[PDB]
């Protein structure tokens, strides 16, 4: 065996305040994989160093024959809970490498090129919480006057938004302004906005 185990990963996007779960498929021509390590480029062959500390991983049934074939690939779970204080800007990504060893000691090669992304090399992209959610079209709340929404009227718009969006975090704050504009403030303090014309109407015309 002169061929190392091959890896197919993916575009791993994660969000602040949310759990994530991705899987990579590892195959080898020997049909067996004895070890899987996910790590930073820096370090020696033996380096297991992986940052950020909240990125966890596990692989079941390691070191067993036929655990990494084309018909039934070895699966590696890449999971964790992104903290709320993680930094996001526009270059908020960590390029990491998946290294697996077959019984011969052959290890997946780490090549520093963007054309390998989604194979042994993957990009973990950390985004704000708001990017995970796309607010659904909620039921229209008919109000008395579009300039002048009352406190109960604004409470009814928040609730309608909540009714049409059950997936949004229970602790996310939905607030409505005097003219009906909706602001969803997630646990990490990012925000989405819904224009008033999509959620409130009156019969003043
Ligand atoms: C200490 C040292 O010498 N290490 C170098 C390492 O710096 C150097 O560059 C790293 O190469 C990898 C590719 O293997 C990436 O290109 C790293 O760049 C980026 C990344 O993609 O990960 C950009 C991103 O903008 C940065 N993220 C944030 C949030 O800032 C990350 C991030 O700094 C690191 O991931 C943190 O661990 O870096 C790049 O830095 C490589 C080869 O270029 O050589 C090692 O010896
Ligand atoms: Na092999
Ligand atoms: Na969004």
């Amino acid at each position: 065996d002169t061929e190392a185990p091959q890896v197919k990963s993916g575009d791993y996007v994660v969000y602040r305040g949310e759990s994530f779960e991705y899987y990579a498929e590892i195959t080898d021509n020997s049909g067996q994989v004895n070890r899987v390590v996910i790590r930073n480029v820096e370090g020696g062959a033996n380096s297991t160093y992986l940052s950020p500390n909240w990125v966890k991983y596990s692989t079941e049934n390691l070191g067993r024959p036929g655990n990494a074939t084309v018909q039934n690939p070895l699966r590696t779970r890449i999971f964790g809970e992104v903290p709320l204080n993680e930094i996001v800007n526009e270059k908020s990504y960590y390029t990491r490498y998946i290294v697996a060893w077959d019984p011969s000691g052959n290890a997946t090669q780490m090549v520093d090129n963007a054309n390998r992304n989604g194979l042994e090399r993957f990009v973990l992209t950390v985004k704000s919480q708001n990017e995970k959610y796309d607010p659904a079209e909620s039921s229209v709340t008919y109000v008395n006057n579009l300039s002048n929404l009352s406190t109960s009227e604004r409470e009814a718009v928040a609730a309608a938004v909540r009714a049409a969006n059950p997936n949004i975090p229970p602790t996310a704050k939905i607030t409505v302004s005097q003219n009906g504009t909706v602001t969803i403030t997630y646990p990490d303090k990012s925000t989405d906005t819904i224009p008033a014309n999509r959620v409130v109407k009156d019969l003043q015309i």
